[PDB]
């Protein structure tokens, strides 16, 4: 029993990951200072990038987790109007998931709305969408790994890796 | 901004708690051998928990989420009906949760169901519920970081930290 990786064109090791999501907290931690951020996660693909970056911003913050489908299954908890949220997901293909997300977190009129995503494949992209906090840009496949599932499978290995289109 | 320890009576560093759960995710890996594991995180304090331990569980296997309060907020996704279940919690205190949480997963009928609780306050348990992985068993009190909240804040610290009962 090991962690492999599987044979697409994307490949992003744990101690990559791992470097990156704490510059990215520090960005945020710098950015929001003299705040107190609402970080949401989007279920449950990014609950594990979520984990990592908390750990890495050193403010005084709250958090919630929802879900959410192309075209809401989980509501939110915690009040957002009036707070400086920070939506944190995994990884933007279309766009369009988020650009439903960000309508419906407007709608609640919060102070502010920043997005992290670990990943984002904008030769997908078909509704521009904003990403404040981006791990790395990566060409389009199909990845799993450090909480992306394959099937609901393999969220647990501690690298990004994926599958060749075929 | 710094992350600051409580005063408190309990104080788990954060290479403490990752020695631990590295120890507890190769027991299930032994444990579970040969069969695929279906872990169910108990949001929001256990999310942190479970992001670090099945990265330390070299197995096929899937995950859900779901809330509960004592005396059912967030329903099941996937199903666990002759799966073997695991159950990730972050703290059991009088165990009453955990004890209705066991009794509506057994409901329906899953092949096994084990525990994987972070910490445990047995001084205070009122319901004998089962613990088959447990991190670190602690004296009364309340705790807060590594995901869990102290009024909804320091889910953030990186380390298990505590106050006073004063
Ligand atoms: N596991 C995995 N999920 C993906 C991938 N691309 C998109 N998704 C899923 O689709 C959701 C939204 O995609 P979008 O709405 O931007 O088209 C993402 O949050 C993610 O859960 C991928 O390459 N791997
Ligand atoms: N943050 C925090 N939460 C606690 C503590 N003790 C109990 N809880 C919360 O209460 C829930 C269940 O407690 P129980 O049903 O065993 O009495 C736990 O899952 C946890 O969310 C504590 O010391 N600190």
């Amino acid at each position: 029993g090991m962690f492999t990786p599987g044979n697409g064109p994307v490949q992003i090791s744990a101690e990559a990951i791992k470097k990156r999501v704490e510059e990215l907290g520090g960005e945020i931690a710098r950015d929001y200072q003299g705040k107190t951020p609402h970080l949401i996660c989007v279920l449950n693909g990014a609950f594990i990038f979520m984990a990592d970056l908390v750990r890495a911003i050193p403010l005084p913050l709250t958090m919630d987790f929802i879900a959410i489908s192309s075209y809401l299954l989980k509501d939110l908890r915690l009040p957002i109007h009036g707070r400086d949220v920070i939506v944190v997901e995994d990884i933007v293909d279309t766009g369009l998931t988020l650009s439903y997300l960000l309508d419906y977190l407007e709608a609640r009129k919060p102070a502010s709305v920043r997005v992290a995503a670990l990943l984002s494949k904008p030769s997908r992209r078909q509704v521009e969408v904003p990403i404040h906090y981006l791990g790395f840009e990566i060409e389009d496949a199909y990845v799993y790994g450090y909480g992306l599932d394959r099937a609901q499978f393999d969220r647990n290995l501690p690298f990004i890796t994926s599958i060749r289109p075929e």
